[PDB]
């Protein structure tokens, strides 16, 4: 799951079953906060490292006590006699705590666009969410990391973000704010910026090529050929109706449309069992590790088709960090961890990370970002 | 055979959920739901509680897979499990399968679980997976296949949990392809619809949700008198409707079916609603909720206010347990159902198991010839006991309901 | 208040143990027993089943320790737990503590758990441990301290599970230091001994095990008539003996105490023994065991043959469950106890909870003024319900029994 | 616990609940055996490595199927309708499987003397067990690893093994078998052999010094001083009545005798809570790791007193292996894993290891060693 959330959940459970969760529990909260701050400083030798081995690194001193006190007044979770705090609520607590930790401020806010901004299969379609990103764009750089691989063609990427770009053109671009907006395609392969006319344009590759570690063209082609052989073997033994699609630095297994239960004349994408997709992801990672590949890559499920890309969203996050000359403490990222189950590419060590189950919680977290100043 | 002797425990609580997998607000698309079932710590206890028999088979197949022998001749293990299943069919009480699992229920047919496994495996080749063992969704598909293949003789009654399968996300019936399967099945066998919605005795309100479906019924079914076999049940076991010549529901006279339902002195009914109303009012005050209470004749509910204002899922669970505890505190033995919906809370003085038995006794159908289409993710086990009333099939989405009904259509 | 309404479930089974921590053959010295309690996967489910209330406190203190606040002012958590304990003392049925734990039982005294924690911590400084949280053995010591400190008014009855505490490894009583504590306590309060051994109505055989203890009784206690308060109970609740002028046991007349025990038609008693004897004979044949069956008037047992030939512990567990299942198959409702000893198997048509209540009613003692010294590792929960009859203390070895009795000696 | 045992236990449980455990289950057993042999060959890339990460290395092809079939006829564990196979029984199965795996034979048999041979606090006192070691001594070298630290004084070590040495003198030493017997004191610090007169004598340190990796005298003294400071701090805050005892290369915390509950005039060793001893072991390991000590050492509980020695029983096992010029496949060790809870010194990778809860199971395992030839 996520060992840190389970740590706080189990503590709150045991505090609840003692029938003292609604009294003054500041001694427990302050002790947990002092332990969290003691992991902020001297992280490798903190006591939290022994209690939880996969804490990672904390880049800010979060006020978990003040965050709990603030959230509890809003939802009154301590008043419930029969329902103790849940996994979802503790996730909300740590989200508010991470926002409150950034007292000095941040300059880079990144969104895993596949997970939070647009609902998969459609374009940006949230007028209120565009307004929150709008006012925040003025104060800080906002970057968008998207897994779509359209090479460096900015028109295809604009089709998904057209509504937000139209909002930019109407209200943001007036006072030079528009320069702060950045978009990252592929995983770390294509970069796009915004212009005065509110239209996406690809940044020259030579400007940001030096920041990223080079990956040999022979090595990536080796990766795609391995993935092609595995996907072909997986289609053969499961008798699937899918095909392998190869991009410049991307390869995926996409289902073929077939006539289905709709009578006479209609189509539906061939449903591939989610279990078969996970089996394929494990086979691909097993074969890639067998060939001793050090180059970073990401093989993810993400819906009904499987895709293997070179580079990970963490690499694009660190690219934007090093390019904009921002320290790691002053940048945060909004992304959903339910979609990436096994991780191995989680950015908990690259930048601050927020967990937001649906676009409505994104509005709530972005409202808190507005209130922070 | 009777609701009085059937085990309910309406005022019990399933062990608490900290991960809130039932929260269909956070879980959104089916992709995120399927991720958590792979991780055992995320969903184990919640899962097995919904259907322990399936989990029992998951553990056997898991050990078969990790022994690296799941793809060899495993017919000895499967035949042994089938032999336990048949021995539980012949002698359900005090069987050995009953000893292993207390809540296994009753089997009404000889389950050919071996053939169901061989056929399901041959179609999807799930045994070829070297790194992913068979998951919970696939063994529940096998149990569906085993129950369909078991049902060799035929059916007379088909029942649908209408809130779960027929209505998309609370909307009205809007699946024309599904109507064709339902119409062809009504021609051959009786079709019963049980829905938790309580619209008093207003037949037009119940028809409004089934308006699209009844249009297909009037187009093709009205020709051969199959419409008489169609029945709808309101409340949970409180109101009964049949179909007339036109595509409109007409209420069955109360005197015709009154005796089949277990008697409730009615004074207790409104005592239940008064306790629930006081608890919900206190819950609204305590959490400052923006909601309204809708009270029916024998039903009461807590519904969010129109913008819909969001009610915290955990507050809904808190209020359900408060109502059950306060109902115990007044020592009320009447069978009822207080369930936690996605956005709404509802307390009904009926149970869908009670209405299923009422439909069985009215139509004078034996239990072997009765089946039920229902999703076991949403309904708690204490409110509706699984496989105690009839054969039970599990369907997660309208597509699997289509496939099950198509397979039932080609029966024998 | 009565054995008839008390919850037994004599024919139930505790969830199976794969690690066999109860196997005192493999576990040998107390060092190896203490190792496994630190690992949660080794002993969790088995432990909590023996005393869930203690485990409930372990989880709270575990979360307090991992919060790195167990050594700060934790009096708010402890006072809240104490407030739940007192609320469970006033209203045990339907209390909130009863909601958290179903098998908590009844409290007969206001537990000062806060003071018991503060005193136990101040003596051993268990809160100073930075890497090891408080274990199960230390919280069960605190519960012992909380129950002794709770008992403020005083005692009239003291009961010993003789098989567990008095006899060393099945030998006769051979602890002269313990006799002094027992003698001083008899002077002030009545002392009752319940032992599972069944020697028919032979008072000399029961005395042979207590011969060393009765020598001390005759030396110091006989002077002040305290010997009259001493009572011994054979079988499990079948035979009763008192003390006479000399250091010899004399049987209490049956007519004096017959009515207190729940009636058994006796014909069922021998039906139970016949079922058990047939099951044990089949078990001996099936596993080729070298053992003998000893049948008493109202007791029957399976005992290893003299060289002692070793009987596999798991075969003993298998035979216990076989006997319970076959007893159910004949639908026998009489309260009995079939327990799995270390080397022997025994089926008694009595229960130590039934005999404890018989001693309570005979001496006309209120439950608040009754206590029991017993080890909860050996006795299963279904046979002897914990804290349903009187206050219960947990003792692992003769040394802790000495310390508890010394603390009881200085009471008020 | 021990992940491998749990693997077999859970499989046997699921086989039992299917009500097929008494039928022909050779397909499951042979598949598990083939998987075990496939981890014997190419161990780093075996499928067992993925299913169980801590399998370690297997030095022989064990016949787990034949071992189960042999054991089942003896105890009829498949006939039990209500009790599935336990942790103890599966441990017995793997013991028999490891014995049967040594078809070619072994030349070195080692006993953790603290755990199996003598019951703690007493000397060797098993006439029948001495007979089994007697006949086995002729065919193979038998070594004894004991944690007692008496320097290189052979008289103190003979006091614990006097009964077995007397058995050696009467029946073994007649035909030159006595030369095979070896004893290892400390952990890997003192070595003893047997002579014609059946009396222990210390082997010269220079003969076997080269095989063991050298540990600086400054480093071991650093270890003992750290342990002395920790034990002193532990005695101070718990108010214990114990004292620190320092040997050449050993240091321990030993309880002080105090007058106890026995009236007037008697003594008893001060009881130290087992929880305090575990807390001290963790503190000592934490401080030693903080000072970056690479030298092998062992800090164990083992009763009522705590002892910290330099070197581990694994080092003595490998010393005797390299000294006697024996391949790892032809040597086994009999020791109990209940006493060493957290391990970190388990010899599952050094040699074959048997698990034997009491001296009676040692007699049973040594009878099987007799039957192997």
């Amino acid at each position: 799951k996520d060992s840190l959330i389970m740590f706080l959940v189990e503590i709150f459970r045991s505090l609840f079953v003692s029938n003292c969760i609604d009294k003054n529990i500041d001694n427990v909260l302050l002790s947990i906060e002092e332990m969290f701050i003691d992991h902020y400083y001297n992280p490798q030798h903190s006591r939290l490292k022994y209690l939880i081995d996969d804490v990672g690194i904390f880049f800010t001193k979060l006020p978990i006590t003040k965050a709990f006190h603030t959230y509890n007044k809003k939802y009154r979770i301590t008043k419930r006699l029969y329902a103790p705090p849940t996994f979802n609520e503790v996730r909300h607590i740590l989200n508010l705590a991470q926002i409150l930790s950034l007292e000095e401020g941040l300059d880079l806010l990144t969104f895993d666009a596949d997970e939070t901004l647009y609902p998969d299969g459609h374009d940006f379609n949230d007028e209120v969410l565009a307004s929150y990103i709008s006012c925040l764009l003025k104060k800080m750089n906002i970057a968008i990391v998207t897994a779509a691989s359209y090479n460096n063609d900015a028109e295809k990427y604009q089709k998904r973000l057209e509504n937000l770009l139209k909002y930019f053109s109407k209200h943001n671009i007036k006072d030079g704010s528009y320069k702060n907006f950045y978009v990252m395609g592929g995983e770390s392969n294509y970069l796009f910026k915004c212009n005065e006319e509110a239209t996406l344009y690809s940044v020259p590759e030579n400007e940001w090529r030096h920041y990223k570690k080079f990956v040999d063209y022979d090595t990536v082609q080796e990766i795609l050929n391995i993935s092609e052989k595995c996907l072909e073997k997986v289609i053969k033994d499961f008798g699937l109706c899918a095909q392998i699609q190869r991009k410049e630095k991307s390869i995926g297994l996409v289902p073929n449309k077939i006539p289905s239960l709709n009578i006479k004349n209609e189509q539906k994408n061939y449903m591939i069992k989610y279990e078969v997709l996970e089996e394929a992801v494990i086979r691909i990672k097993k074969e890639i590790i067998k060939n001793k590949i050090t180059a970073p890559y990401c093989a993810f499920n993400g819906g009904q088709d499987l895709w293997v890309d070179v580079g990970n969203k963490a690499e694009g996050l660190l690219i934007l960090q090093k390019l904009l000359k921002i320290q790691k403490k002053k940048c945060c990222h909004i992304g959903d961890q339910f979609l990436h189950s096994g991780n191995d590419f989680p950015t908990r060590f690259c930048s601050l990370t927020l967990w937001v189950s649906n676009p409505q919680e994104t509005k709530a977290c972005l409202k808190s970002i507005m209130h922070l100043n």
